[PDB]
């Protein structure tokens, strides 16, 4: 059920694959991110700024213009990223900032994209981490940003947060994702327990159309071992 | 057993109440907040921007100097605030721009702090809030910046922080404050249930000064009833 | 506020996603239908058969077992199915039977469990059809199954019918239930006029869990323009 | 302006009426029911079976042989029955059972055997009930059979039913019928009020011979008030 969706992080690897395959079978895949993705139906373009009000009001304003009326399918959180940095760190500050811009920053402006675009029935899926089930103390940053990001699911899963009638928020909970960039630099990093960027766009193909879709609320966790990618609930 | 004591949001309502209890305990104390505290030892000014880098680095340079080589015994972090909106509401990414900056820049510059000046053994406090312990769908912003906070605390206490030994950061997490405001805001209130800022200050004394302090990491849930108040862990 | 559930159609389409839902929920959800549905909790087995009270006593007892001296929260019979043809039809006999076998025969064993299994305060829903509310010549078997389901849940709203005291018999009336098969067996067809399945587990869930439950004997009509989807009440 | 008719139930209380009357003016009248009526001029005796469609292909192939190439001129299906019973009911099911067999079944192989046999502008009539306008708590099997008969009633006046041009299908809704096991199973009633078959089969000769046809799909309620018996119009 779905020829309607928005990537939000779309030239970003994961991002960009489910730009490719969605196109491949005739969905409008439209692409949200600092750049543009050429392969996207359409792109609009994040404004670099400090104000976290000024680049959210000409984000919604340009999906605004876009959209029009239309409702989309579902809403894909993936933009994310990672800078490390424990708290008596250099570089705290810097990462922080790269981080709450990246994690907190894109997830609240897609939320509201979420209940002014989407469908009933549609989805949104957050960009979570595992890692932040607990303490991250090399990562105070990252841990934070996705932290911050599960709570969030907990809130839109709730009553009257905005939420479209039927549609739902699902936190995708990954350890390390596979793309040319992290062999690049984790390069004796067994690659065979970082998952594959295409189990993330098939399962998102699954839940996108109805079929096993978990409830709102849900933080899924990926963990692939060997080669063979696991999704399960975490609770929070 | 404590004398030197910074507190994060020294000129708001429990911030005002911790300079006074123990400047009249001749304890030294500087108030970190947007303006002055004159019953303070000391007053650092925060600088009013929109980029976190450089506000860190600002508070971070002026308390680098004011205390040179002396390290604090505690850093409070009680600065914050509250703002409604769900994610449907007009007012989401103002709301959601003062409700990190008071709790997620406030919670990070005091983490940082903590590890450069506090004392071996020494104490770190932040403040979060027991409603985002679950999801807070009436308030998206206020529960992804305490959420985040709740987060910042296990990360803390764990192997390779950045904190000196034997200190602990523990994150005081209230229901509803007695405050001022509160009563002008919710003024056909059950004042009852609300925790006198009193209580938090005879307990931040108590475990500034050895006795009774919990773990680091500890989420210490403040709840009063009908005047009493007990203190209960939450896990994360 | 249900944790207890009969799901009288278990493997349909609609009545699926209702025991996925559900049994995320941890609740306790038995599906009756024509073959075990491993999801749920339980499955009671529909022995096929020409004769009504084979039917309607080999049900009763198994589901009597099943429960004992347990009460259900909730009984959602979504069981049905559809066939064509007007009064000329060679197929008629056989559809007829059909429609009158998934519909009247499920809908009045539905009816008699409940007046000894639901929990005082219950909810028991009907499948319905909007189309049956005027003529159906095109599909004779149809209207005249659904037509009866309408019927009976007024005489079940009626005063000393054997209902639960506090419980509510409602009608679900749908035009079009959005699926898989009806992708395959409609598929040029305008979907935005079909209902998500994920907005009428939704609202089961807020009915079952006291939240805007509607009156017993209601005849709902659910109706999807354009992607929203409306709820409004139809009077026999 | 008829001579050929078909009595449907053509051996019970107005059914022998009908036939009796009928004949009286010399009419080719034929009975079909579980008995032959020896005052008609054929009858088909319908088999008692369980299977809808050994019943219904059985009894539309002995009406179709004894035809052939005649089309008749009214079918009046006057077949049924009543059972009573609540739905907490012991006798809830083989009383549903009775009351589709002699009400649901017996309707819709009528109607099967008007679009076959029925001449153009003849008239087809059904036995509903005012009672199951409404909800019958007291009545569940009755008021779902004679609820399902208001139904077909509409489908066979909508457009490609199979209904040949000019005819109709009207359903008459007695109240209490005058009958002497009437007057058995309610000995000391009003009888003032129970219509008297006559009134019925004088009506029934005029609408038959075109004199004030009501439309077809038209739902006829037969209410006697003390000695006078009106005909008005119910609607769906
Ligand atoms: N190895 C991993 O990639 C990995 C590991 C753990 C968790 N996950 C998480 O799951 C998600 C998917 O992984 P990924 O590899 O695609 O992340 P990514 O780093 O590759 O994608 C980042 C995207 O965010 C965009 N961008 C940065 N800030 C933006 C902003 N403020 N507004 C708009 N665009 C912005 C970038 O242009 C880019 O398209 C990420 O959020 C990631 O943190 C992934
Ligand atoms: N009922 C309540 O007031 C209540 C309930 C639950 C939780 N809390 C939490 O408990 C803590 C203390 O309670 P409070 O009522 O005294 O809050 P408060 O607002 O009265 O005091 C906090 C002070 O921190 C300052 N602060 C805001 N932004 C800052 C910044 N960017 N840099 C430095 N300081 C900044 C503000 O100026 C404010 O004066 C807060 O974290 C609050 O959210 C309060
Ligand atoms: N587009 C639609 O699917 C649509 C439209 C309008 C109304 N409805 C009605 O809404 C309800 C749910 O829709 P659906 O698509 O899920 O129906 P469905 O046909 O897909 O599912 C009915 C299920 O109940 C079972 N059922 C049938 N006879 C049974 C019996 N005698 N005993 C026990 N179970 C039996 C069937 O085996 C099947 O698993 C149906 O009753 C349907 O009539 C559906
Ligand atoms: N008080 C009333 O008389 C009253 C009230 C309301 C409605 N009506 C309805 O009007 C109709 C006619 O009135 P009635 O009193 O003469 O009913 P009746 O019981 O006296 O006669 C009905 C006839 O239909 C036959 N019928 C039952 N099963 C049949 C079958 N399987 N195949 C063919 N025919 C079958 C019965 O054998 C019987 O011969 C009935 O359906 C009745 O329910 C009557």
């Amino acid at each position: 059920e779905a020829r309607r969706v928005l990537v939000y992080g779309g030239r970003g690897a994961l991002g960009s694959r489910c730009v490719q395959a969605f196109r491949a079978r005739n969905w409008w895949v439209a692409s949200i991110d600092v750049v543009e993705n050429e392969e996207a139906s359409a792109s609009v373009i994040v404004k670099m700024t400090d104000s976290f009000t000024e680049q959210a009001d000409q984000v919604t304003a340009e999906v605004g213009k876009l959209l029009g009326d239309q409702k989309v399918d579902a809403i894909l959180c993936v933009a994310g990223g990672w800078a490390g940095g424990n708290a008596k760190s250099k570089s705290l500050f810097k990462n922080c900032d790269l981080m709450w811009k990246q994690s907190i920053w894109t997830s609240t402006i897609s939320s509201h994209l979420a209940t002014k675009h989407l469908k009933e029935g549609g989805l949104l899926t957050l960009a979570g981490a595992k890692a932040a089930l607990d303490g991250t103390p090399g990562m105070i940053g990252y841990g934070m940003a996705k932290g911050a990001v599960h709570q969030l699911c907990q809130s839109l899963a709730g009553k009257n947060s905005g939420m479209p009638s039927g549609a739902a928020a699902i936190a995708v909970l990954p350890v390390t994702l596979d793309t040319p960039m992290n062999r690049k630099s984790m390069p004796e990093a067994d690659f065979s327990s970082w998952t594959p960027l295409e189990f993330l766009v098939e399962t998102f193909h699954d839940w996108i159309t109805g079929n096993k879709r978990p409830n709102s609320g849900s933080l899924i966790q990926v963990v692939t071992t060997d080669g063979k990618t696991e999704l399960t609930p975490a609770y929070f």
